[PDB]
């Protein structure tokens, strides 16, 4: 999430995507959930493929994790945020603003790693 928020070319396309839905959120607020998919689905960037057929599994994952660890561990808003990206990818075919961002995210996923740098802190 905060990783993608630093890639300027992707940020330009996301400025269109955040705005076009009319949802009043900051980039920090959106990309917070992009961090959440990496932490819950470490295999998603390994597939390096961003299509709704792949993205549906991310929500299935949040649902499994939600039933196992409760709403205090996974928020119900994670599904709400997830739904926003779900419609964006499902209809990327008529949304070139996000389609370019889908391609850019795949490029960045393939260029990056599941883990890099001293992320020596998990839990709280």
């Amino acid at each position: 999430g905060q990783e993608l928020s630093q890639h300027e070319r992707y940020v330009e396309q996301l400025k269109q995507a955040l705005k076009t839905r009319g949802v009043k959120v900051k980039f920090a607020d959106l990309l917070k959930f992009f961090d959440f998919v990496k932490d819950t689905c470490p295999w998603f960037p390994q597939e390096g493929t961003i299509d709704i057929k792949r993205w549906r599994r991310v929500g299935d994952c949040f649902q499994d994790y939600f039933n196992t660890f409760g709403p205090e561990k996974v928020p119900v808003t994670a599904f709400s945020y997830w739904n926003l990206i779900k419609e964006l990818i499902d209809k990327k075919e008529v949304n070139p603003q996000v389609m370019a961002a889908v391609a850019q995210t795949e490029e960045i996923l393939k260029s990056n790693s599941q883990t890099d740098l001293e992320h020596h802190h998990h839990h709280h």
